[PDB]
């Protein structure tokens, strides 16, 4: 179940954001903890293409080898929040998975600066979800959390030490297939 309405940056600045580069999961925290697992990789590209505003994402269980990628076309709320109905697709962007309604997350930017940003998604696929995840993004692979994202954390009425790391992973990434996943 979700049960929060993320607030967007006021002043949320939309081409930065989505310039076509990747964005790493340092961090994250769902308010449903055993939703996802203790130990879990992702990343996203977001970007536009053709006009369109996309995201292609990432995920990885390092403990399982799961993998998945994911693309969407986002509709738009608001500045800053987003609907993305989403297709499974291989690395390469081949539809594993056609787009179809009930698959879909929605997507609030609620701090982002040039190199780290503080999103909330509620994943729904069908009628199941898995809860609300904050995510601490970063520029890089490696960044330890800087006190703008950390206070952006404790402005949402959420306490970082909370969050779980993503560091200790052993976590790798196709950042190629990622932004080239934006086109598909």
């Amino acid at each position: 179940a979700c049960t929060k309405n993320a607030i967007a940056q006021t002043g949320f600045n939309k081409d930065k954001y989505f310039n076509g580069d990747v964005w790493y999961v340092t961090d994250y925290l769902d308010l449903e903890p055993d939703d996802v697992p203790k130990r879990y990789c992702a990343a996203l590209a977001a970007g536009t293409a053709s006009g369109k505003l996309k995201e292609a994402l990432y995920h990885y269980d390092p403990k399982t080898q799961d993998t998945f990628y994911d693309v969407s076309e986002l509709q738009v709320e608001s500045l800053g929040k987003y609907t993305a109905n989403f297709k499974k697709v291989d690395k390469n962007g081949n539809v594993k998975v056609a787009v179809t309604a009930g698959n879909y997350y929605t997507f609030t930017v609620m701090y982002a600066d040039d190199s780290s940003a503080l999103i909330h998604t509620c994943l729904h696929k069908g009628n199941k979800d898995l809860g609300d995840l904050y995510a601490v993004l970063n520029r890089n692979k490696d960044a330890a959390a800087g006190d703008k994202v950390k206070s952006a954390v404790s402005a949402a009425t959420l306490e970082f030490s909370k969050f779980i790391s993503t560091k200790e992973n052993n976590c790798a990434y196709d950042n190629d297939s990622l932004k080239s996943l934006l086109t598909k």
